[PDB]
């Protein structure tokens, strides 16, 4: 019921230097949680392992999972079959709209299997994620 | 004579949750090499460079390797670049037949570089490229 | 003014096993950054996840940076976009003529974004790389 995984890939560490960082994603998205009746767990990483370890534990817990695994997004196979092992659901956020960029950011190996899909609203992607999960 | 590296990547771990589990496979491939006369190394990773690792060291011992690579036989040429060192063969293996699933699965960076492959077989893969390492 | 980071990729510490070791690339870089009146920073690692916290690094001490990415050149997203971040030139290098291999050696993710790319001039691009940056 409760529990909500927000995982972030590589370079997601970066954000603010818009002049939201990610501590401060972290603190909206948990408050978010809590006016919801959820729990937020907020992790990042830069190491694809370090994801799939936590894709691992969201499976075995059963816990959904909202994701945006930066780069990795198109380019990893590994993530997107760790992915393929969640039966709760996969919500993918980017903050920024991946198509009006290079061809490259227009195709995903996470979209195909995710329940759906926000990009290029912004932080508040990863709020709409939460409310979607809390009315399901 | 005796050494073969059995090398299994991303995801791998997960096996059995089949019902056979990555430790059952370990078991498996050791009793078939020491029926072979032969001691099978069976590793497994999620982190590339750790299973880069690997390889330069069946690289500077000269020694075979059976490679499962995961998602990673799809995507990583740092993968391959490092399997092209080894002197001793290289045998690609994969539990599902990666050519009758998406069209990504139906490229690997591995298979030109690999001495062969075997595909869809399940588990019992890894046994006959030990038994196969065994008659070379 | 000074301080130039060089960055090399998966199995760039398998260089000489040429007989150029990844040892003496950083003797030799280093000896040519002193005649230039430079200082060069050299750091190598298999793990794109080390990779990017030093090009991280390098974002934060607007510092130039000489990339050799090994394989990452060719598949990795999240490597190119935290290049994207930084501020002072990106120099790319290859020690081999990566346009007289296989066709997947062809294309860089990085040379978009690069100030300048060297290739097939071996080690001594490194050094050409250098004398760039001094005289800029
Ligand atoms: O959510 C996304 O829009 C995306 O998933 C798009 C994806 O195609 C891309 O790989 C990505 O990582 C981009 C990125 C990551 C780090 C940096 S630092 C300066 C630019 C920059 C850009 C990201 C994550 C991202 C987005 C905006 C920002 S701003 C600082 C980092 C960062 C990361
Ligand atoms: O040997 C393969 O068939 C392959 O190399 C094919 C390759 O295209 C794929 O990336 C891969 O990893 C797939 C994978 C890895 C982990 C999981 S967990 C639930 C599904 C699943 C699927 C694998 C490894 C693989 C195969 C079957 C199973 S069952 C649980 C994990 C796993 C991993
Ligand atoms: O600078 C390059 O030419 C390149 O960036 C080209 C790139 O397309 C490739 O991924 C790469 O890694 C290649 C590589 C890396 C390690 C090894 S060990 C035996 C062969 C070999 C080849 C490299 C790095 C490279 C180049 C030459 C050598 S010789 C031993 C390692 C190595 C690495």
């Amino acid at each position: 019921e409760l529990i909500v995984n927000v995982i972030n890939g590589p370079n997601l560490g970066r954000l603010g230097r818009g002049g939201t960082t990610h501590d401060e994603l972290v603190a909206l998205i948990e408050r978010e949680a809590a006016e919801l009746g959820l729990k937020a767990v907020v992790r990042q990483s830069d190491s694809e392992a370090q994801l799939l370890d936590w894709i691992h534990q969201a499976a075995d817990a059963a816990e959904p999972v909202i994701l945006n695994a930066g780069g990795l997004t198109h380019t990893s196979v590994a993530l997107r079959d760790a992915c393929a092992e969640l039966s709760a659901p996969l919500i993918e956020v980017h903050i920024s709209n991946v198509h009006a960029r290079e061809e490259f950011r227009r195709h995903s190996y996470l979209s195909p299997i995710a329940t759906g899909v926000i990009v290029g609203l912004g932080i508040q992607g990863y709020l709409l994620a939460l409310r979607y999960l809390a009315e399901h």
